[PDB]
């Protein structure tokens, strides 16, 4: 469904938070 | 370390389950 | 991370600072 | 001397429960 378009959108801000940039 | 570990664990852990096996 | 680099500007602002320049 | 000993194992506790064991 489309809750996994949410997901790695989430991820690629989360893995971005915990890193630079 | 820590940090890298856990990051890992969480990625690797969650997508494991979401994908076939 | 962010959150560790923070613990980085612990110690040189503490230890640099004793540490005749 | 006696002060430096105290601060130096005082900041390695804190590496030490602070960041992973």
């Amino acid at each position: 469904m489309e809750f996994v378009a949410k997901l790695f959108k989430f991820f690629k801000d989360l893995l971005g938070k915990f890193l630079g940039n």
